[PDB]
Order: structure tokens, then sequence, then C-alpha cells
């Protein structure tokens, strides 16, 4: 419907407020400093993404779908590095109970990440063909997730986390190719999973809320 | 009419109250299990408060029907958190540990979203309103049957179960009514189901009442 | 003029009171004091919200409408204020913030009887004189019940007395025309919410000799 | 006009700074007396920042005389808090306990409000400005006489007492000026009397300066 | 065209990020010297975010020269905090105590305000643009000479000193450029000088990198 399109913006916006609140409160109370650092970063992701969604929502009346998708890049440029830092710190917490990563390794991750995003952007503004942007983008994505895989030690949380990021982030590249309207809706739903459900997972995991 | 406006403000203002009370106690309780429950409760008030502020802001720009359709977005976010709180509280009251089996929680959510989804489909004409009611209440039955299996008897658990049972059933009753009185009813139900329940959790864990 | 200033004075004092109780609620090592200051913070939060609304409207709305709107604020703040009062009595008498729920429900019943009958009088469903008479009957029940929970001591007596007088004065100002009644209620809120809030903070913080 | 615009924004932004720094430290200091002082200082910034945001929002329909009259509502709230901070600071500097006699503080407030009240009556013409100045300054003297009696000799106490005496006296001096320079002067005095004093307390108790 | 507007949003949103991260760690670190640094860092993000929200508000009908003039108010508040952080950071890295001589800090501020003030006179045409450039950079030299004397050698201090040196000098470079490129340059420099520096402090004290 016209309804469900607008609803997708609100759903993600409100779930970002939920995720931001839950990680904020636990970041302020966890006794584990490494968990605090992860939950602190996670709060920042929700804060930033919520800001951009509030902008999008403020423009719904005369919505320009293409404009919105281009604006998302500003959000992505800020949140993707934070999300990736969280991922690699979490790998290490799961292995050694300390949040640490080599800065050099992290800069290589970011290089691949920004190659991926920058290529996507060049395609959207027509500096390169969209088709080329897609393939070159996915190549950088491959470099990103290969490098990520080298920092991962095998265990249930690390495998789920890696697998979730792999699939969710790949789907951005899939939705990239769609028309502006369905692309927006897909991205809204992907953000709900990649930011909010991931954040809620981190909280629930460290809080030991669930028995498997 | 005027009823609509006052009832919106009442619930909105009480959500601020509930959110503040649970936030402060989440940050200061020495019991981590209570923190998790009160943290979740704070999320509920934050999300609902956002929706109420939006409804109030748009009151002269949207109709009663649209507001009721929009509530589903709020419900889609708040109902799962509320149910998580419920089942976590069940265990906290028994063992002082906030845990539930993820599989049990996913079954709870399945029933919850069948309830909400079939209600929504009836509301938008995809199925007959009356089927919305029947299927909704059938899923409601599944939901509370499953909740009951995780309820262990004690005073608090029984009160909580009963309160949820009655309040949540009443949403299905007000679903029957015309758009205006339905809005007012939902406003008041939210006051009870989110705000007064949230204050109960606070007061219960704070040992405010004998 | 000073009718608009009175709105700002109370609004700004609510911000002060809310800030002061918030920070101390978050730092006190006494859990009972935390519960009381937590509730006090809520009172300031809610009343501040309604005052920001009244202020946003001073051009667009008549003074009767503002007074009727206050009942929504009152319906929320009064039960929290009463809960604080009985918990404070209890803290003085037992070092613990507790009350019997049944006792609190009786208190709330009297309170809403009082507010409800007052409201009915304000909107003309019953006469103003009947609103006052029934209102004060419920007021009497309320303050009678409150007194049965009160043990004698400096703080409990000061508190009980403060509430008794300040709350009776709402019923006094109820008799006035709409404009002075607004100024009156603004000043009473400053006392009943803000100065009481500040009292609790100062008392538990042992700021004064 | 520009001068007064820029000076509004300067003080407003510095109030945000001061409120943030005292807020965070009030929440973490292990000294309860310092907490009370920093809590109070936070309130001062919150209130004054509210009023400055108001002045700023009024700029496009600005009435300089109106701004100066509105300041009295701010002063009526912030001055008692500032004075309470001052006398508690005196005591902390000697016994490390934030306490004062209620009766002493009520006398302080009596003088403070005589001062503000008579100044106000002069501004709105109930009495002549000159009579406002004379009464105002007499109340100022009573206030600072009483303040001085609660003051123990001490490096911090002396700097504080002197800073307050001078800065507060200057409000009475700018009261005499035409509305424009009066506003700019008040904006800068507020910067010193609220913000710089607030940052002093933080820095002093945090021991960041040798 | 897009990139210019985007540069405001990037820095604004990164300020929100930096403010959040230092706020949470300020409230939880067990080292109070680190708290004081992170407290100050939070203030910087709060103040700059306020001004960036203002600029973003003005993008439709944007006057590039006005914005750059407006920035001086931001600068007048944030630069002294940033310099305080820098010198406390020097000491914390060497002694693990956040302390500086007040006299040293006032000399630093003298130079800092000489730099900003002369730069401002150049912009508003009271002195020629190349003059402001030359004199401003003289004060900058004084500032960074003095800072260097407070610096003791080590990895973090050398990095911090070099980053501040280069970034702050670059404000002087972009000062020569036309209003539009100058805005974009300042937006990016603020990202580095406030946000990336603040994130560095957080990461450094949290020891998340090796
Ligand atoms: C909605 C998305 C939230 C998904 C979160 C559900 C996964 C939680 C889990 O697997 O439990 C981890 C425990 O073993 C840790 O003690
Ligand atoms: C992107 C923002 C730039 C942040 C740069 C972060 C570098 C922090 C670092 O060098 O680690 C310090 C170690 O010695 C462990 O404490
Ligand atoms: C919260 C926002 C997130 C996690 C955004 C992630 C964005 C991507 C993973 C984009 C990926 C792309 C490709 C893999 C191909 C090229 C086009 C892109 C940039 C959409
Ligand atoms: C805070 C909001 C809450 C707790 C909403 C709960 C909503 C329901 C329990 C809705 C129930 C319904 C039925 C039981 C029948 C079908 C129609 C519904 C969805 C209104
Ligand atoms: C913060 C607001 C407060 C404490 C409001 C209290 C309001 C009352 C005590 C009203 C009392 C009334 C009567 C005692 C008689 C009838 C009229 C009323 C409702 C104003
Ligand atoms: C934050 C605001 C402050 C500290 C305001 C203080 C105001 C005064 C000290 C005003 C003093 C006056 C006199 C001493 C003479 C009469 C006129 C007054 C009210 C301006
Ligand atoms: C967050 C904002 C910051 C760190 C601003 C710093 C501003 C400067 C370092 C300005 C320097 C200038 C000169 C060195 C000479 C030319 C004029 C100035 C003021 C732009
Ligand atoms: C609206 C964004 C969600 C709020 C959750 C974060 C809690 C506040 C932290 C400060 C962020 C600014
Ligand atoms: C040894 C470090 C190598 C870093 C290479 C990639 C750096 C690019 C960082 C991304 C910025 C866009
Ligand atoms: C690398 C992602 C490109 C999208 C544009 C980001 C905006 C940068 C502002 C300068
Ligand atoms: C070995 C485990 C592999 C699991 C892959 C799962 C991919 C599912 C993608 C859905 C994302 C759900 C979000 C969960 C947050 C973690
Ligand atoms: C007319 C609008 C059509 C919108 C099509 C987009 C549908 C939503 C995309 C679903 C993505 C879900 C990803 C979850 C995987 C785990
Ligand atoms: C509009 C507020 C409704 C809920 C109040 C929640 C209390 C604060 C939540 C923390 C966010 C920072
Ligand atoms: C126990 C197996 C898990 C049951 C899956 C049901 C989850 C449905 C959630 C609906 C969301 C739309
Ligand atoms: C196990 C129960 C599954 C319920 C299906 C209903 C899901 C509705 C999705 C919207
Ligand atoms: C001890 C209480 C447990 C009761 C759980 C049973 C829930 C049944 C709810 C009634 C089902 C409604 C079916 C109506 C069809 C339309
Ligand atoms: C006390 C001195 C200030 C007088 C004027 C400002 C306060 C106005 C409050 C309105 C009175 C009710
Ligand atoms: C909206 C809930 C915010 C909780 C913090 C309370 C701070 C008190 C300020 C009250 C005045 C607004
Ligand atoms: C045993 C006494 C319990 C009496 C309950 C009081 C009924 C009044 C309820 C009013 C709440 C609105
Ligand atoms: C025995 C206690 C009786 C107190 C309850 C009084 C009920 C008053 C009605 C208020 C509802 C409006
Ligand atoms: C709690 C102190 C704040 C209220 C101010 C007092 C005004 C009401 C008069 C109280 C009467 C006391 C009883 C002796
Ligand atoms: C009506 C005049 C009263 C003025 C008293 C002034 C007292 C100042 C203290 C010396
Ligand atoms: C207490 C620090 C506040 C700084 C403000 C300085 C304003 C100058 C006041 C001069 C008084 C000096 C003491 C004699
Ligand atoms: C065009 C308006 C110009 C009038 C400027 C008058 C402002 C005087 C500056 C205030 C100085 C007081 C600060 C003293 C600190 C000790
Ligand atoms: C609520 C006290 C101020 C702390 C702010 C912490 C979050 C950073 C704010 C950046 C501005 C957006
Ligand atoms: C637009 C005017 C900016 C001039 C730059 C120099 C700033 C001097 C004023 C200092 C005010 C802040 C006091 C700390
Ligand atoms: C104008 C320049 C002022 C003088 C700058 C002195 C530089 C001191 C040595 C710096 C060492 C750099 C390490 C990074
Ligand atoms: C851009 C021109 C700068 C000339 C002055 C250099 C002196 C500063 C020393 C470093
Ligand atoms: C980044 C290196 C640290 C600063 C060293 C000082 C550089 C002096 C250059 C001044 C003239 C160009
Ligand atoms: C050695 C200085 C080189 C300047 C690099 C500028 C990048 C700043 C990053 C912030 C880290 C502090
Ligand atoms: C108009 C173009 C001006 C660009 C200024 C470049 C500085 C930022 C580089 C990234």
């Amino acid at each position: 419907m016209s309804d469900l399109i607008e609803y997708s913006f609100y759903l993600t916006y409100a779930f970002l407020m939920t995720t931001g609140t839950i990680t904020f409160i636990e970041a302020l109370r966890t006794k584990n400093e490494s968990v605090r650092h992860i939950l602190n970063l996670e709060t920042c992701i929700s804060v930033v993404a919520a800001f951009f969604y509030s902008n999008f929502i403020g423009k719904l009346e005369h919505i320009n779908y293409e404009e919105i998708n281009l604006n998302r890049y500003v959000d992505w440029a800020i949140t993707t590095p934070i999300m990736l830092l969280v991922l690699v710190l979490a790998f290490r917490v799961n292995q050694t109970n300390k949040a640490m990563v080599k800065f050099s390794d992290f800069m290589i991750i970011l290089g691949m990440n920004y190659g991926m995003l920058g290529t996507g952007y060049l395609g959207d503004i027509g500096v390169i063909h969209k088709t080329m942007g897609t393939v070159l983008g996915f190549l950088f994505f491959g470099g990103l997730f290969y490098k990520l895989n080298t920092l991962r030690t095998s265990n249930a949380s690390n495998d789920l986390l890696y697998g979730a990021f792999f699939v969710l982030w790949a789907l951005y590249g899939v939705f990239y190719q769609m028309e502006q309207l369905p692309r927006n809706v897909g991205y809204n739903v992907l953000d709900l999973f990649s930011k909010c459900f991931v954040g809620i997972y981190f909280w629930a995991f460290y809080a030991k809320i669930f028995t498997l």
C-alpha cells in the first residue's frame, strides 16, 4: 500500500529508538568493560541512524525516493565503520573476553568498506554504470568479508554474527539494483535487521536473556 | 471529539511518567534481572510515547480510522517487548533470574503476530472484519495458552497473567467499535497495559507496597 | 502580563526541581530516598509538560480552557504526589518507603472523587456550589485517611500541614474568576510541586540545620 | 543589535557547556557535598539556558526592554540557587560538609528578593528608577553583609565572595544604562556569574589546576 | 552541489556520535582524570552540534559568509575546551594526573584568543585578509610554541601535538579561500579536529586498539 511504505520508515525509526535505549541503559550498568565498549558503539549506531530516519520521515509528504536513497550514503558512511568495529571487537570478546583489534587490520576493513560504498555511490550518481557499480561493489564486499573472516575464531556467536552480517550486507547490493521505491522499502527493512535486531541480539546475548 | 484529545494527552503524559520511573530504577537497581525487565519497560514507554506524540501532532490532519491503522506499527514493536517482559518476570519471580527459552519466545511471537496480523487484515478489508475478530481471538487463545504453560503459580505471576489476559482481550472488544470510540478505548487500554503495568513492575521490585 | 510571567516562573521552577531530584535519585545510597525522589522527578516532568503546552497557547486560547486542561495534569500528578507523601511518612516511621496498596487505593478514590466532582462543577454538569461541597467532602475523606497513616514528628507534621493547606487552597481559588484563578493555580503549583520537591531533596540531603 | 545577538548565543552556548560539565561530575563525584553543589550548579545552567533559548527565539521580533523585564523571572529562580551554592561552598571549604542554617538562608533570600523586587518596581515605573537603584543597592548591601558573616577566611572563600560581590554589584550598574548596552552587559555578566563560576566549581573540586 | 550540504550533515552526525561515546565512557570510567578529559570532550561535541544544527537550519536560504562569521562563536567556546583537553591529556599520558598550571592555561588562552580575534577582524574587513592571516598565524605560533613546552615526549603526545598543529594550521589555510570552499573545508576540519580527535581519546583510553 501507500500505507506500508510509510509504515516501513516509522517501523525502523521506532525500533532504532528501542535499540538505542536498551544498549544505552546496559552500557551504563554492565560490569564488563569490554561489553560496555560494544554496547556504547551500538548506541551510537542507533543515534546516528535515528537522526537520518527522522529526516526521511520529515520529508514523506513530498517524498523523492531517489533523493532519499542518495541521502542514505551519509548515514552509511558513519554507521558502517562503527558496525564493523563492533563486529571485530565482538569476535574477540567471544574468544578472549577482551575488546581489542589491531588498528592496521581495522583500516584494511575500512578501505574495503569504503571501496564498496564509494563504488555504489559512483554508480548511483552515474559517474560509472550502475551495473559496474554493482559488480565492483560486490568485489570490495568480498574483500571486506574475507578480511573479516580472518579475524573470526569459530564459535556459535561468531558464526551467527558473521553469517548474519554477510547475508544482510549482501542484500543491500541486491536491493541497490531495484527501482527507487522498492529499494527504499528494502533498505528500511534491511536496516531494521542489520542495525536494530543485531543491536538487540548483542544486548540479549551479553545479558543472557535466552536459553538456546 | 474532545474526549479523543484529553485521552491522548493523558496516556502520553503517563507514558512519560512510566518511562522516567523505570529508567531511573533500571540505572540504580542492584539486581541485574530487574534491570533487564525495567530496561525493556523503558523501551516500551519510549516507543509508545513517540507514537502518541505523533498522533497528537497530526490530530487535525488525519482521521480516526488512519490513527487506528497507524497504531499497528506501535503494537508491532511494543507487544513483543511487553511479552518478553511478562515471561522474564515469570522466571524472576521464581528464581530471581531473567531468562526464557528462545524457542518458547518465538512461539509466543508467532501467536502474537497472527493475532495482530489477522486483526489488521480485517481492519483494511483484506478479510471480513468479523473474520478478523474470530481469527484474532483464536490467535489470542494460542498466545495465552502458551503464556499459561510458562506461568508458575505465585501471587505476582497470577496477577500478571490475569491482567495481561483481561487487558489484551479488551483490545479485541474495542476492535468491534466505530473508529472514534475505538480510539478512546485504545488510548485508555494503553494507559493500563503499558503505563499501569510498568508502574506495577517498578513498585513490585521496589517493594513499595505491602 | 504577570499572568504570563507566573506561567514561566512555575515552568522554570519545575525544570529546577526535576533536575535536582533526578540527579540525587541517581546518586543516593538510600533506596527508599531514591524511590521518593524518582516519583518527585516524575511530578516535575509531567507538570513541566503541561506548562510548556499552556505557554505555547497563551495567544490562541481562553483562560477557562487552560483551567479545564489543568485537570489532566492533576489526574496524573496528584496520585504521584500522594504516593510520595505516604511513602515519606513511612520513611520517617520505619526507614522504609512502603504503604499498604489497599490504603493507597482508598486515598486515590477520595482524590479522584474530589477532582471529579470539582470538574463536574467547572463544566456545569452540577453547580459550582455543589462541586465545592462534594469536592471538599472527598477532600475531608482524603485528609482523614492521610492522617491515619501519619505518626507525629516534625517532618510528618510539616508535610501533612503543607499538603492540607496548599491543597485546600485549590478549592479556594476554584471560586475565583478564570484569570485570577490561573495565577492562583500557577502559584499553588510552585508551592505544592516545586517547593515540596525541593524540600524533599534538601531534607534527605541534610542541606539545612 | 549584532553585538547583542552574538552575546546571546555566546552565553547560551556557554550555559550548555557549564551544565554538561557539572552534570557529568555531579553524577560521578564520590564526595556527597560536592555532588550537592554541582547538582545545584547544573540547575542554574538549565534554567538560564531555557531563558536564553527564549530570548534567542524572540530575536526576529525583539523588544530590548521586554527582554530585560523577562530576565527577572530567570533571576528570581537562579539567584537563590546561586546563593545557596555560595554558602554551601563556604562550609565545604572549611568542614567538607554542605550545610547552612535555614534561618540564615531565609535572611539571605529576604535581602536577595528585596533587591530584585525593588529593581523590578523601578523598571516598570511603580517607583522611579533612581529609587529602584538606591533601595536595590541597600538590599544588595544587606545581602552581602549577611553573606560575609557566614564566610570563613580561606583562599577559595575569599575569591568566591569577592567575585560574587563585584559581579552582582555590576548588575546594579548596568541597570542604569540604556536598554541595548544593558542587555549586552547582562549577557556578559551572566557569562561570568553563572558559567565561569560554574566552571570554577567543577575545576576546583576536580583539582585540574595547580 | 550535493556534497556541500552533505558535509554539514556528516559533521553534525559525527558530533552526535562522538558526544555519545565520550558521554557514556565519562560516566563509567574508574579513572577520574580520564573522566575529566572525556567530560570536556563531551562538552565540545554538544556545543559544536548546537551550532551545526543552526547551520543546517539555514541551508535553503544559506549565506555562506554569514555561516563562516557565525563559526567564530562556536570557536570561541570550543577551542579553549579543546586546548584544556590537550594539556590535560599531555599530563595524563606522563603522570596519569589531569592537571595544568592555571597561569600556563591563561597564556595558552591569550594566544588562542589573539589568533581568533585577529582572524575575525580580517573577515569583517577591519584589517586586510592577508594581515589577519599573518598576525593570526603569529599568535598560532605563540600558541603552539607554548603547547610544545608543556608536552613531554611519547607516542600519544607526539601524535596529539602533530594532529592539532596540522589541523589547526589548516583552519588558517582555508581562511584564504572563497566563502563556499571555505565552509566545506571547515566542515571537514571540524570532523577531524573535534570528532576524530574525540574518538581517538575514547579509543585510546578504552584500549580497544593495539
Ligand atoms: C546500516 C547501514 C548499512 C549496514 C549499509 C550497508 C550498505 C551496503 C552493505 C552496501 C552494499 C553495496 C554493495 C555490496 C554493491 C554496491 C552497492 C552497495 C553500496 C549498495
Ligand atoms: C500497547 C499495545 C498493546 C498491548 C496492544 C495489544 C493489542 C491487541 C491485544 C489486539 C488484539 C486483537 C484481538 C484479540 C482480536 C483481533 C483484533 C486485535 C488485533 C485488536
Ligand atoms: C499539582 C496540582 C495539584 C496538587 C492540584 C490539587 C488540586 C486540588 C486539591 C483541587 C481541589 C478541589 C477541591 C478541594 C474542591 C473542588 C474543586 C477542586 C477540584 C479544585
Ligand atoms: C544570573 C543572574 C544574576 C546573578 C542576577 C543578579 C542580579 C542582580 C545582582 C541585580 C541587582 C540590582 C541591584 C543591585 C540594584 C537594583 C537593580 C538590580 C535588581 C539590577
Ligand atoms: C572546532 C573548531 C576549531 C578547532 C577551530 C580552530 C580555528 C583556528 C585554528 C583558526 C585559525 C586562524 C588562523 C591560524 C589565522 C587565520 C585566522 C584563523 C582564526 C582562521
